[PDB]
């Protein structure tokens, strides 16, 4: 009886491309016309900074300050909503519109930085662990930021990957909590700047830790279980922002908006 | 354009207040250090600009925050130049002496433009599209360990974008020297409190500032100062724990034997 690793299936990949592609689309309905793959390339440069800001890195200021992995994790997740959208748009871009870089070589495009001291990477040598080290952090994210403008999406995505499996969380879980929130926000003037994400004392990404408390690893890839996972995950955070249930989806109306798309 | 014996001085300046930090920095200071620096100041620079599709749809670029953040990097920028002109040559990293071509992808704006001389930064950096495709294109010369190349650039934008680069040098130096007097290493200060960030009181400081004033290699020395004792007056720094450029200079010239 195997167990399931923290690698993600085809299939499972392919439901979280159909949210994604939900979520961008509550943002703009064209998404694919309107956005280019720079807009995705930066998006994720803008998040590993803010990663590599949850770390002490500064050596002039808050010594005796240790990493704040729980904002960590959450910035994976942002990172991992940027390069899965990065990834579908690069199969939607026609031919001539590559840009040459994705095409090049990845040695004649990037300098691989390494930490000082030993350590593990993951398979491509990118990102290094433990990642609860800040010089392994900012090796990592000094890299993701380099594959980041060779338009090298994938990678990246498979690195997020193994980075969440050395910390030790569901990356899959955090997506659909983060995933719910970002629909919530859509729905709550995030555009106008009427939202209010410090709400109350803390920060709206700071609740999603608690909705996602029960998941397991097979739980939220399991092809039985799955979809009734990630619903309950749906559900907490939307019970949590006190969000009425007309304006509430299921995994399963996200699948068949997707699939009404493609037509 | 700052004359290379300004340049020369400001440098001085930069190795006095990375000695108040720690006295033996260039050995305890990687190259690397500089270069994360410069990357995590590039990005907040773009943060200063509504480059976010999907919320604050009519924010204002925040040019007055840019302002402050060239400077940031140029500080990071003098200090890696530095850092590596007291590197042995062993030690130097082999992607610093290649070809610019090779390690680096130029990103473009979309529409044109004018652009610095090596085509990395772009005007008008009023315009939030050029400001993301000059600074994406700093951090890569970051990561090429291109200090001088990014201090180069960023005396262009400072042009492109009308302010005096040297005189806000001058200013935020000042401010972090009363960073680390008020202990800012161990918490005892903090730069934003109450919707109130220290380096917003910066502007007002150096607003009637010439550019002949700061620049003039005869009487710019006379003109750092009183930048320097306006930023201290601002703080209400005491006398006795305040410095002048000349002590700067005198602190350099002796830390060098
Ligand atoms: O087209 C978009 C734009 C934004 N986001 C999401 C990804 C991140 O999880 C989240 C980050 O937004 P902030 O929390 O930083 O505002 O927004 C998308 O999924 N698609
Ligand atoms: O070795 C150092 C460390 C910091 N700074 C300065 C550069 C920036 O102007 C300022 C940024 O500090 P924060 O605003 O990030 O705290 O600190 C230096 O000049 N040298
Ligand atoms: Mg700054």
């Amino acid at each position: 009886k195997r167990a399931r690793s923290a690698n993600i299936p085809g299939a499972i990949l392919h439901s979280l491309a159909e949210l994604q592609d939900g979520l961008n689309a509550m943002i703009d309905p064209s998404w694919r016309a309107v956005r280019s793959l720079d807009n995705w390339a930066l998006a994720i440069t803008m998040e590993s900074t803010e990663l590599l800001d949850s770390y002490p890195w500064k050596w002039w200021k808050n010594l005796n300050a240790t990493p704040d992995l729980a904002n960590v994790r959450i910035e994976l997740v942002d990172i991992f909503h940027f390069s899965l959208s990065g990834a579908m748009q690069m199969r939607s871009t026609p031919d001539d519109e590559i840009p040459a870089a994705s095409l090049k070589p990845l040695k004649e495009v990037m300098t691989t930085f390494l930490p000082a001291k030993e350590c593990t990477s993951d398979p491509y040598g990118f990102v290094f662990f433990p990642l609860t080290d800040t010089q392994n952090a900012i090796a990592s994210f000094r890299n993701i930021i380099q594959l980041a403008n060779a338009y090298r999406f994938d990678v990246i995505i498979e690195c997020i990957i193994y980075a969440a499996e050395d910390l030790g969380f569901n990356l899959v879980a955090y997506y659909i909590a983060k995933h719910t929130l970002n629909c919530i926000r859509q729905l709550s003037g995030y555009k106008d700047g009427s939202y209010v994400k410090v709400n109350n004392g803390v920060e709206d990404n700071s609740l999603l830790h608690n909705c996602i408390k029960d998941v397991s690893l097979d739980e939220v890839l399991d092809a039985d279980k799955y979809v009734q996972a990630w619903n309950s995950i749906m559900a907490n955070v939307y019970e949590a922002f006190q969000i009425k249930e007309s304006d509430r989806k299921d995994a399963e109306r996200w699948f068949a908006l997707a699939k009404e798309n493609r037509l």
